[PDB]
């Protein structure tokens, strides 16, 4: 298991643009889109995205393309950023995949909002770290995909993936 599949198994793959679990338009694998409403205004990020006239519709390449380009910038902006990096050079190699799966979801910024469960999984303390990252809008929101996060955080391991 790794980022990727761990990403693709998240946010799933759709080929169309569609709504995500905010109502907002996304494309491929959690390729957010645009916030507005309008699907016209999507559609013009979109063809500005690939390169192409796209009618909203894409290819499995072009999806992987855009996933490629999300993670590569997901992990840059953690190391970029003096409140991420820190946690992140702490961490073993599978929590440092949980945290890039936070960041591709909500951004750096609200990552960064999680200040108090940052500084105690930067301190190691599993259980304290996964209690405090449930009392979350995030994981009201969407609950099953956070467990799977917390859950990696918590045990270092790929177990709630398998
Ligand atoms: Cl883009
Ligand atoms: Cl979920």
């Amino acid at each position: 298991m790794n980022i990727f599949e761990m990403l693709r198994i998240d946010e799933g793959l759709r080929l169309k643009i569609y709504k995500d679990t905010e109502g907002y338009y996304t494309i491929g694998i959690g390729h957010l889109l645009t916030k507005s409403p309008s699907l016209n205004a999507a559609k013009l990020e979109l063809d500005k995205a690939i390169g192409r006239n796209t009618n909203g519709v894409i290819t499995k390449d072009e999806a992987e393309k855009l996933f490629n380009q999300d993670v590569d910038a997901a992990v840059r902006g953690i190391l970029r950023n003096a409140k991420l990096k820190p946690v992140y050079d702490s961490l073993d190699a599978v929590r440092r995949a949980a945290l890039i799966n936070m960041v591709f979801q909500m951004g750096e910024t609200g990552v960064a909002g999680f200040t108090n469960s940052l500084r105690m999984l930067q301190q190691k303390r599993w259980d304290e770290a996964a209690v405090n990252l449930a009392k979350s809008r995030w994981y009201n929101q969407t609950p099953n995909r956070a467990k799977r996060v917390i859950t990696t955080f918590r045990t270092g391991t790929w177990d709630a993936y398998k």
